[PDB]
């Protein structure tokens, strides 16, 4: 159901351009799950909101991506929209 | 009949630079018609008066855009010029 | 005929600087017309006699503005010049 | 019903420019709710009345923002307009 | 009547360069009909607006392609021009 | 003979900073000529004395600009320098 | 007599960089002649003042380009330089 | 318990505008604690009553700030309200 | 344990925009540890509070970065928040 | 003797930032020499004091540039430093 | 020998704040030398005593500025200090 | 005497990268001699400054090339360097 | 021993905001040493107390900068804090 | 045990895209060992981070490559990650 | 001993981004030694601080480059760091 992926595209939409930069720095820091890794910075600092979707969704499981998304957001994004995603994330 | 689109360009002209910022914020809150949606904040906050035309006119119907224009204006802009457009809006 | 707007500029001219402050305060209290609203105090308390014209004239109809003008004046300003405006207001 | 957000825009309208500065300082101090946090000072001290809204509303739960609103106001704002929002806040 | 294909060439003409990248990402996620498949990522990200026509039109039925076109557009593109195509798509 | 344009630059010189604001407001109201138009308020309110010369002279005919100059001045500027320009204006 | 094309290059020279963006938006809205068309937006919003000559001159009949140039300019550019071109345009 | 900081905001409230200027001067003279320092005059002379709270509280420990407050006050402020703070200061 | 790096992000949060510039200047002057160096000014004058973190943390040891942090702060920052980091810096 | 060019760099150095803008406007209006032309405004309005130098010099004869410099300065710059250049200009 | 300029700074020091205003008004009315001009009022009325030094000194010759100083002073300033400057003016 | 060709290589050297693009557009419009033709745009727009030399020199007579060079430059390039080439072009 | 530079930072701290403007003006006037020069006014007039430090220190020898500091201060600053720096300048 | 080579691939991963260009230049300058040499610039400047691994690891002994790696990094890269490699480099 | 080249890299490090543009302009004007030449402006204006090094060092002798460096710096750079290089330059 790769569709729920798009719903994650709207995650970076409700946020401002200023906010975007911040999300990057905090991505690396977040606690990850075993059997997974981190993404090399080179492209990450560049990769736009969308680039953070195609590579993100592929790099991280979709079911697992949804959960991972919530974390970072409610921790730094701190937006009511963060939940907006969860609403449709599950189903 | 694209031309009338230009007439809208003159709507943001009679308003002060101060007002502009306000108009943006309220744009999101206004009630929309079914079969349509909102515009991502990213570009919107940047997009100047002009940008708010090229993307607005394309995003929203031109016939329907005219009407939409009036709403926001007479609700916040509250300028006599608001009618000025309606004068040229219809024809 | 935005010209008649100027004549208003001169309404605030025959009045003293002390008078000005007073005019501001009362402006809020006056009975308005449906399909019209009030102006946020922020700018208003700052906005000078001139600012009370550019924004005033824009916010309120010019034809209707002339009338609204007479009211406040003859109610607080109480100046023989109040009528001086009406002289040119109509035409 | 994000709409009720605008109603909050009018909250900062009835207050003076002087008042504004005060509101900022007190915002930090107010007792908050778990699962939430405070906004980084940098932008806050700059962010205007409208900047407060767009960020405030997003940073805080609209339903919950309405409540949070009342607190600060009736505590420092101390204005009759405070309740003015409430009457509309609920619905 | 491969002609209607060219009409789709214009679908990507009214959209901005910025928009183009967005369309790509969404293409994959869209619900497809049985008896068909998806296009391999590699070329897809490179393939220009024109490349998305030659390969698209061939990969997808022309009749069926027209419809498929509408979907993606009115869902993400959200442009009044989307209908402009349907206008000629049928004939 | 673009040079005569400079002489206009000196028009805004003999006038105080307070005066400048006034000139802006009255500019819009003046009776214009055909084939021409008014200048959008946006920039105009910002545009300094200099900005009112580079854009002014370009917007309005130089020959015709000189004449237009005198009008506004003697009507509101009300300065002896007003004629000082007409001196070098004609030639 | 290609040369006259160059004279057009000078048209976009007397205008500011701010103005340029504007000219773009209007270009599409202007009434065209039968047996002619419009230019796809993609390149247009990118194409510089120069790009608006090479493609413009080629896309539009030179003799016909001159006339077309006048329209847009005097309608939006609103400059005395507009005619400057016409002076040399004809010959 | 940053809240206690606010109570300090009230310290400068009961005092007149004249007093304020005095408080400033004497702030530099008072004996300080090791592991601490003074605040540069530039901002300090400007910084209003509220500015002497945000920067004061951050600059000086809150627990330690409360004490420091009493000192200066009962020495120059010499007001009954001085103790009024200690009432809330402790707890 | 990268994370603690983030905690530093909050160090530059409680400080004002004015402060920030200052911090930059002092950074160069602080006594350093052998087997380390300084950062080229170019980026260091542009690099925002965030840029400082990403480059600082990488350029300087994390465990060692924490200590270094406290230094500059208590010396110039002179804030009670300075200690706030420490309390969490260790763990 | 390219070097003499540098001296001109110091011409724009003794002048204030406020002055710079002024100099720009006047540049266009100055009488020129046959076998030479003017510089397009687009860049000129942006080009800094230095950008003015590199382009000025290349565009205008160095020997002839020195003279040209004096004119504009004594006419508008109206500074004693104007002669300061002449002292080194010749040799 | 720029230094002698400073001595002029002390010229406006022995005079009261009331005096300052007067000096301004009379500056324009004084007989000037050929090959020199007057200073635009805008800045002048604002430009403080210091501003009158930096701009004056640069505007007028230093050797010539000294003489010019004496004139205005002994004619309006009418102070024994007027000669005080001359004491150091020459050398 | 091919050599003089290399000297033309230095023509495109003293010019900026921005300038380059301009030179291209103009080349086509220049009045050519009889018994000679124009170069197809395809390669010309790509062909670098070095490509504009190998192809140019071969396409145009070397003796006649030098002359042709001066024209385009002194008409658009408008650089004192233009003559620099001539001085060497001849011999 | 870079650090000593910081001490110079504190120099501009004990002085008022009014004082600052003065220091600027009298800086250019001071007698300089061989193998050294003055700083262009542009940035200088802007450059704040801190900007003066970063650029001053780099522009002027540190050992020699300390001395230079004393001169200006005791000659215009005329503050007891002037010597305060010296006590720490030497070491 | 080629594998260790891959770990090197991670070295260029924690560094920014901007950093990369810097690493290149330094590579040439570093002190080398006898029985080896340098790599011809042609490819090197182009060769990406990955290219700097395949060619590097082959051009330089793996065991010896690890050492060489550390050198350049701790000298220019100056990153805490530099040690990160050493951790795994040895084994 | 190409190593001394790197030290020249550190020459551009202590200078601000603003300064950089300036260095470029002057590089051309500086007196040169026979048997050598100047560098074409094209790349030069683009070429960054680093690009300046790689090309500079190769374009000019390293021994001779060291000296050349000093000139430009102490003449325009005018920084105490200029000597800093000489400290390592010689050896």
């Amino acid at each position: 159901m790769g569709r729920a992926r798009d719903a994650i595209l709207d995650a970076l939409e409700n946020l401002t351009a200023e906010e975007l930069k911040k999300f990057k720095l905090k991505l690396l820091s977040v606690p990850l799950r075993e059997g997974y890794g981190r993404i090399p910075r080179g492209a990450l600092l560049s990769m736009d909101a969308l680039d953070l979707t195609d590579k993100l969704v592929s790099f991280y499981l979709e079911t697992y991506g949804a959960e991972l998304t919530a974390n970072v957001l409610r921790d730094m994004g701190l937006q009511e929209m963060a939940g907006q995603l969860q609403a449709a994330t599950h189903q």
